[PDB]
C-alpha cells in the first residue's frame, strides 16, 4: 500500500508539472503510458533500500532479478559469474517507448544497453535497418572506440532495457580484459556489416 | 494544490530564515519579489520528476519549454537539432532582478547565459554600455579563453535566463567543434568593439 | 520511539520491494535476519546527525564506540591516537551473514575490513583455510599492491565489521607512512604463507 | 515555529542516538550545550533555502551576516570586495567548545578558520602559547605549504568560527594571487616566531 501510494503521489506531482509547463495532450498521454509501463503502479526508493543492505545481499538480489536476461545473452551466460555480477551490479533499468531515438548516430555515447524485452532497430545514415531483441546489447562500439555512435537505434516496441554508464563499462572491462576483447570481436564484425572499420578495435 | 502548498511552505521557511538572521526590510521585500517572479506561486522538485523519466522524454520536454528561446537565438535556430538538445538539456533556469550584477569584470567566469526575456547591460571598465536582450547570450568569452570576464553585466529589468556551467559548455563544444568556432567568431568581434583582442580565440 | 518507528517503516518498504520482485522465501528470511542483526530494532540517520556536529564531537563519538575494537587490534592499540582517529573516522560499520563471500580471489578490491566481532575464513584457490577473528583485519593486501585479491574471505559466523574504502585507506596511509609499512610487513608474511610474493610490498 | 519544531525534532533524534550508543553523561551534556550554542533553538535547511535563490541574493546575504567579521579582519577590510565575497561565499559556520583541539600539530590540514567570536590558543610542540581572537584567522600555513600543521590550536572559550576548505582556499587564491602573497607574508613571520622557516612560502 505504501509503495502504491508513493506511485500515486509521484504521478500527481508529474501531472501538475506538465500542466504548469503546458505540455501537449499527446505528450501527457505518453508520460502516463510511460509511468504505467516503467513503474507498473508501484514506486520504490531503491537507492535507500539497497543502500541499507550489503554487498552480498545486493548481489544476490540483482542476480535473481536478472536471471532471464543473463540466460538470454550469449555474452554473460558463459562468462565468469563474478564478471556478470560486476556487470549486473552497475545496470540501470530503463524503459523506452515505441519510436524513441535511444541512440543517435554521430554523437558521443555515454552508455550502452542490454535488451531484456523489446525490439529495437539499428539504423545507419545510408539507410539499412537491422532488428535487435531479447538477449542482445547495443551502444557498446562507441564506448570501446571513444569515438562517435556508428548508427542510430530506435525503439520499435516498448523496450525494457538495462543500461551501463561509460564509466562503469570501463571499470569492469579494466578488470576483465577478455570480456573487452569479446566485445571487440563482435564490434569489428558489426562495423564491417555497416561498411565501417576502426583500428582502435 | 500540492505544488502550491509546496511554494507556500518553502517561502515560509525562507521568511523565518531572514528573520532569524535579521535581513533588512528592503532585502526581505526583494526576496519576496524574487520568489514571486521565479516560481510564480508554484514549487516543483524537478530533479525528482525529470529523474523518473528517461532521455527522450526529458529531451522532448526541454525542447518544448524552450521553443521561443530557440526561435529567437540565431545560434540555435540554424544549428544541428542534436546540438541544441545537447545544450538545452544542460541549461539551468534562473531569474535575476533589476540592478543585479550578473557578471563582474576581471573575475573568473564559471558560466554563460542565454536571454529568454529581459534586458541586460554590458559594461566595460572604461564605461560604455551596450544592451542585450531576448535571443542573445553573454558570459561566453571567458569560458572560451579560460581567462577573465572581459566586462560586467547588469540586469536592467527582471531577467529570465538559462545558464550553462563551464563544464557543460566544454562537454557540448568538445562534441560540436563548429559551434565553438561560431562562438569564437562572435567573441573576437565583441572583444574588438571593447578595445580587446585575445590570441586564444 | 521515533527511531523504532523508523526501523519499522523502513523494513516495511523492504518487505514490499522483495514482494514486488518476488525474491525467494529463504532470501526474504535472510533479509529479515540481516535487518535484525544490523539495526537491532532501530534506524538512525547518522549522516544527518553526525553532520550537525563538528570535528571534535564526531571524533570523540567514534573513539568511544570503537574502544573495544581499538583495544583488540595490535595495529591501533600501539599507534598514534591521531592515526587511529583518522582511521576510525572513515570506517563504515557493516554486518555480514554466515556463508557470505565478503571477498573473492582474483578480483580487484575496493576496501579492507576490521573485525570487531565474528569469525571469517581466508580461503586460497589451492584450498587451505585460515580463520580470523576479533581484532584482526583483512582485505588490505590488494589495496597495498593495487593488484588483485590474493584470496577469498567467507563469513563463518555473523560478522560485525568496519570497512575502509580504498580511497580513505590511501589518504590516511599517505599521512602516516610508518603505518603503511607496518601493513606491508604483515602482508609480506601473509603472502608468504599462501605461497605468494609481491615486489610491490 | 516550524524552524523551532525542526530544532526540537532534530535534537530528539540526537538524544536517541546517544542513548542507543550509550555515550557518557558528561558527553551527552556537552552535546546539549553544543546544540544550544550552535543552533540556538532553531534549525534551518540552509542548503535548500539558499539553493532556491541566485548568485546576487546569496552574495548579498552572506555579506550582511558577515559584516562584523569583515570589519574586524585587517585581511578583508581592505581587500577587493569581490575577493571578500568570493571568500565569504565559501565559508562554513562552525562552533567549537572550550578545550576542543581544532587543529593538531603534525597532521595534514584540510581547512583554515576565521575567528568571528572567541579565543583560541596556538600551541607548539615545544610549549609556548599564543592567543588569537576576533578578527584573526588560523590554519592557513599548511594550506599554503601543502605540508603539515605547524602547531596545535585549542578553543579557550566557545568559538564561533567560519571555516574554508582547502579546495575553496586554492580556488579563490588562484584568482586573487595578491591575497595569497599577503597570506604568505603573515605566515613567514608566524613561522619565524615559532622557530620555523619554509622555502615554499
Ligand atoms: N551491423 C550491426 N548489427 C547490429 N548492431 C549494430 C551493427 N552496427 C552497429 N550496431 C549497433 O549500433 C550501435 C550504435 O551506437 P554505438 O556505435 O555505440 O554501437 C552500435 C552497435 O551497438
Ligand atoms: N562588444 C560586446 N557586445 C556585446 N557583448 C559583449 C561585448 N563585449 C563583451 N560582451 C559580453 O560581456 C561578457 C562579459 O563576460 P565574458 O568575458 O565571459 O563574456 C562577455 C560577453 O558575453
Ligand atoms: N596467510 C594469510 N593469513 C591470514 N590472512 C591472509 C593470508 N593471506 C591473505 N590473507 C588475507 O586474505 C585477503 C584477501 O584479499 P586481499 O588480497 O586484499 O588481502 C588478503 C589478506 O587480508
Ligand atoms: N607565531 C604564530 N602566531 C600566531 N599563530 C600562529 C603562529 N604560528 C602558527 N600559527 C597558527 O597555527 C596554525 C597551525 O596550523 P597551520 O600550520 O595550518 O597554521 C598555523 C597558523 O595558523
Amino acid at each position: 500500500d505504501s509503495s502504491r501510494r508513493q506511485y500515486q503521489e509521484k504521478y500527481k506531482q508529474v501531472e501538475q508539472y506538465m500542466s504548469f509547463h503546458k505540455l501537449p495532450a499527446d505528450f501527457r498521454q505518453k508520460i502516463h503510458d510511460y509511468y504505467e509501463h516503467r513503474y507498473q503502479g508501484k514506486m520504490f526508493d531503491e537507492d535507500s533500500i539497497l543502500g541499507e543492505l550489503n554487498g552480498p545481499l545486493r548481489e544476490e538480489i540483482v542476480n535473481f532479478n536478472c536471471r532471464k536476461l543473463v540466460a538470454s545473452m550469449p555474452l554473460f551466460a558463459n562468462a565468469d559469474p563474478n564478471f556478470v555480477t560486476a556487470m549486473l551490479t552497475k545496470l540501470k533499468f530503463e524503459v523506452f517507448q515505441p519510436g524513441d531515438y535511444i541512440i543517435r548516430e554521430g554523437t558521443i555515447g555515454k552508455k550502452m544497453y542490454f535488451i531484456q524485452h523489446g525490439v529495437v532497430s539499428v539504423l545507419t545514415k545510408g539507410n539499412k535497418e537491422m532488428k535487435l531483441s531479447d538477449g542482445s546489447y547495443f551502444g557498446e562500439i562507441c564506448l570501446l572506440t571513444r569515438g562517435r555512435r556508428t548508427a542510430s537505434v530506435r525503439a520499435d516496441t516498448y523496450c525494457r532495457l538495462y543500461s551501463l554508464s561509460v564509466d562503469n563499462f570501463n571499470e569492469v572491462l579494466e578488470e576483465y580484459p577478455m570480456m573487452r576483447r569479446a566485445f571487440e570481436t563482435v564490434a569489428i564484425d558489426r562495423l564491417d556489416r555497416i561498411g565501417k572499420k576502426n583500428s582502435i578495435l
